[PDB]
């Protein structure tokens, strides 16, 4: 499944997403996609910096980075749900789509960051994709709540 996902790494590239996802959703992906890259990459800089030779990256949880993860994730499964054109997926679909979406964020690390490839393994990923698809305040529990409901009305070209 992780090896099939790999060569399927490109089916998240904005050039094989065109036309198949609305245009909305697709700038969503885009911009969501730079954004998680680009903190990831500062982060990244930093540690570098304090030590040249260290080959892991560690995740903070209460970050900027962290939180563009999850909107990344957020846009993700609907831009998933939009190569289907369903509001459910099967779970195997799911399961498929997590994969690709680990590989190709694993991949950009590697190839648009420079970072080594075991800093941001298909581990660590999945250990956050879990906290996604399984102490917050009331008021961002709301901007989340919204922010999510945008993105499905995109999917759907602005419709509910």
């Amino acid at each position: 499944m992780v090896s099939t996902a790999v060569e399927k790494k490109k089916y998240l590239d904005s050039e094989f997403l065109l036309h198949c996802i609305s245009a909305q959703l697709l700038d969503m992906w885009k911009q969501a996609r730079a954004r998680w890259l680009e903190l990831v990459g500062k982060e990244w800089a930093h540690m570098l910096a304090l030590n040249p030779e260290r080959k892991d990256f560690l995740w903070k949880n209460q970050s900027e980075m962290n939180s563009a993860f999850f909107d990344l994730c957020e846009v993700g499964k609907q831009v998933m749900l939009g190569l289907l054109g369903k509001e459910v997926a099967l779970p195997k679909e799911e399961q498929a789509f997590w994969i690709m979406y680990a590989v190709h964020l694993s991949a950009a690390c590697a190839e648009e960051l420079h970072m080594p490839e075991v800093a941001m393994s298909l581990r660590k990923l999945n250990v956050k994709l879990k906290d996604f698809n399984f102490d917050m305040p009331p008021e961002e529990k709301k901007r989340r709540m919204e922010r999510k409901q945008r993105i499905e009305e995109a999917r759907r070209h602005g419709m509910p």
